[PDB]
Order: C-alpha cells, then structure tokens, then sequence
C-alpha cells in the first residue's frame, strides 16, 4: 500500500515546478533517470569516446583547443519561478 | 504502508521547486537519478573515455589547451524562486 | 508503517526549494542519487578515464593547459530563494 | 512506527531550503547521496583516473600547468535564501 | 516507535536552511552522504587516482604546476540566511 500526495489542494496562483517520482521494485548504463530540469550553457567537449584502439601505432598527433571570443551571455530568473514579481534584462 | 505527503495544503501564491523522489524495493553505472536540478554554465571535458588501448606503440602527441578570452556571463536568480520581489540587470 | 510530511499546510507566499527522498529496503556506480540541486561554473576537466593501456609503450608526450583570459562572471542570488526583496545587478 | 514532521504547519512567507531524507534498511561506490546543495565555481582536474598501466614503459613525458589571467567573480547571497531584504550588485 | 518532529509550527517569516536525514537500520565507499551543503571555490587538483601500474618502468617525468594569476572573488553572505537585511556589494 503506497500512496504518494503531492500538492493536494492548491487556491490562489502559485507558480511551481514540480517533479514527482516513483518507483516500485566503453559506456554502459542499465536504468537511471537523467537531466530532469537541466541547463547546458556554453558547454564543450572535444574528444569523447573514441572507438577501441585508437591511434594504435606510430601516431603523431598535435591537439589545440583555442577558445578565445568575444562572447556575451545575460540571463534572468534560470529555473527560478516567480509570482507577483518584475523581471527585466534593460541595455543603456 | 508507505505514506508520503508533500505540499499537502497551499493557499496564497508561493514560488516553489519540488522534487519528490519514493523508492521502495570503462564506465558502468546500473541504477541512479542524476541532475534533477542541475545547471551547467561554461563547462568543458577535452579528453574522456578513449576507447581501450589508444596510443599504444610509439606515440609523440603535444596537448595545448588555451582558453583565453573576453567572455562575460550575467545571470539573475539561478535557481532562486521568488515571490513579490524585483529582479533587474541594468547595463549603464 | 512509514510516514512522512513534509510543509503539510502553508499560507502567505513562501518563497521554497524542496527535496524530499523516501526510500525503504574503472569507474563503477551502483545505486545512488546525485547532483538534486548542485550548479557548475566555469569547470574543467582535461584527461579523464582514459582507456586501458594508453601511452603503453615509448610515448612521448608534452601536456600545456593554458587558463589564462579575461572573463567575468556576475552572479546575484545563487540558489538563494527570497520573497518580498528586491535583488539587482547595475552596472555603471 | 517510523513518523517524520518536517515544517507541519508555515504562515508568513519565509524563504527557506529543505532537504529531507528518510531511509530504513579504479573507483567503485555502492549507495550514497552526494551533492544535494553543492556549488563548485572555477574547479579543475588535469588527471583524472587514467586506465590501467598507462605509460607503463620507457615513458617520456612534460606536463605543464598554467593558471594565469585576469578572472574575475562577483556573487552575493551564494546559498543565502533571505527575505525582506535588499540585494544588490554595484559596479561604479 | 521513532518520532522526529523539526520546525513543527512556524510564523514569521523566518529564512532557514534545513537538513533533516533519519536512517534506521583503489577507492572503495560503501554507504554514505556527502556535501549537502557544500561550496568548493578555486579548488585544484592535478594528479588523482591514476590507473594501476603507471610509469612502472623507466619513467623520465617533469612536472610543473603553476598558479600564478590576477584573479579577484568578491563573495557576500556565504551560506548565511538573513532577514530584514541590507547585502550589498559595492564597487567604487
């Protein structure tokens, strides 16, 4: 006998996120829950998961990453819920 | 008998995040929950889980990572709920 | 008999972040919860879990990671939940 | 009988941060929770968890480390939830 | 028969962080919770856990860390609610 409430009764404009869960019982991943409420900003990867033997042999290899750039970023209210409230991003 | 009860009575517009998680009963990983609320800002890997044996006989490799750079990043309220509140980002 | 609550009766605009787990009973994980609210700003990794035997024989490597640039980071309210306040971010 | 009464009864907006947990009963890790409010900002890790044997003979090799530049971060309220206050950034 | 009973009635207003665990009953970690609330700044690490066997035989190694750098971290109320306050960060 499982029993799970969750915002049973609500009155009056609330503004929520709400994740519920549940549950009754090279790479490997079997069972998981993943990246839910999530946010990637400006994010890199250069060499991931190269197949089996890669560059075996008598390789010669030169990497350079050159991240260098004028690169603006402005946010307001990131995963930030909000009720009776003023939110504004104002330039000059 | 398991019995959960959250946020059961609510009345006058809070700002929430709920997360409500009931369980009853190279890289490997069999179960799990990961990054429900999980923000990521400017994040970088450059070398992960090369395939096995990589490089293996021989290798002249010359690695140069150089992050330089006028970047800016401006962020209000990150992960933040808020009710009967100002947020602003004023520039000049 | 297990029971749990949780903000069972709320009134007036609370500003909340909730997390709330019942639970009743190279690299490897089983079973575990990870990262619920957790943020990354400006993270690096460089060479991580690499293969099997990488490198195995006469290698000859020159590794340079160069962190070095003139970024900014402004952040207000970081994981801080508020009511009834005013947060801002002026420049000039 | 296990019972647990978090925060029953709440009148008057309050900010708060809540983290319940019930439970009754190379690198390997079995159960655990891990980083449930958790802020890393400007980590590093060069060398992480390389595979077995990795430059196992005859191995040549010159790492260089370089955190240099002109980096700059400006927070207020990191994990600090607040109410009827006044937070603010401000730059000249 | 166990009871815990945390912040049963509250009003007011109050800014609170609450952390409530309740629990009846190379590297290797079997159960535990880590970094509930945990804040890492400029934190480093070069060489962890490496794979093995490494540099087993032979080995001519150079290894050079250099933190040498302008950084500047200008942090106000780290981990510490408040109510009915004034935080600010003011610059010239």
């Amino acid at each position: 006998p499982l029993m799970v409430k969750v915002l049973d009764a609500v009155r009056g404009s609330p503004a929520i996120n709400v994740a519920v869960h549940v549950f009754r019982k090279l790479t490997a991943e079997e069972e998981f829950v993943e990246g839910i409420y999530k946010v990637e900003i400006d994010t890199k990867s250069y060499w991931k998961a190269l197949g089996i033997s890669p560059f075996h042999e008598h390789a010669e290899v030169v990497f350079t990453a050159n991240d260098s750039g004028p690169r603006r970023y402005t946010i307001a209210a990131l995963l930030s819920p909000y009720s009776y409230s003023t939110t504004a991003v104002v330039t000059n």
